[PDB]
């Protein structure tokens, strides 16, 4: 129900213990999703499932710098599902960014941007309905 692409402001940007909370259920044959923490123009942890890549199911993580992609992290694991609601959750820490799925452990994503305070917003985007994203202080 909120109109993806979605902006989720991140007021003061990030900071460890923060917990981001998605919720949505994935399109039925969905071909991606993707979670974009922006700091400005650049992008410091794009979350990317892509549903096939070469009739692979993967998630792409990566880091836009000046308009340019940086090495991708790339895992095999993959807990989404078409048609299927899920439950993303984004853990702010002191050295990396923790993602659980649907309550289990994913992955994690070391901070290669480290003016966590200027990565101010949140874009959600792809073949997803989105129900709700919030943010809370654990
Ligand atoms: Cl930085």
């Amino acid at each position: 129900a909120l109109i993806v692409p979605y902006n989720l402001p991140l007021p003061g940007g990030v900071v460890p213990r923060m917990l981001i909370t998605i919720l949505g259920t994935v399109k039925p044959n969905a071909n991606r999703i993707a979670l974009d923490f922006q700091r400005g123009n650049d992008v410091a942890f794009h979350f990317n499932p892509r549903f096939n890549e070469n009739n692979r199911r993967v998630i792409v993580c990566n880091t836009k710098l000046d308009n340019n992609w940086g090495r991708e992290e790339r895992q095999s694991v993959f807990p989404f599902e078409s048609g299927k609601p899920f439950k993303i959750q984004v853990l702010v820490e002191p050295d990396h960014f923790k993602v659980a799925v649907n309550d289990a452990h994913l992955l994690q994503y070391n901070h290669r941007v480290k003016k966590l305070n200027e990565i101010s917003k949140l874009g959600i985007s792809g073949d997803i309905d989105l129900t709700s994203a919030s943010y809370t202080m654990i």
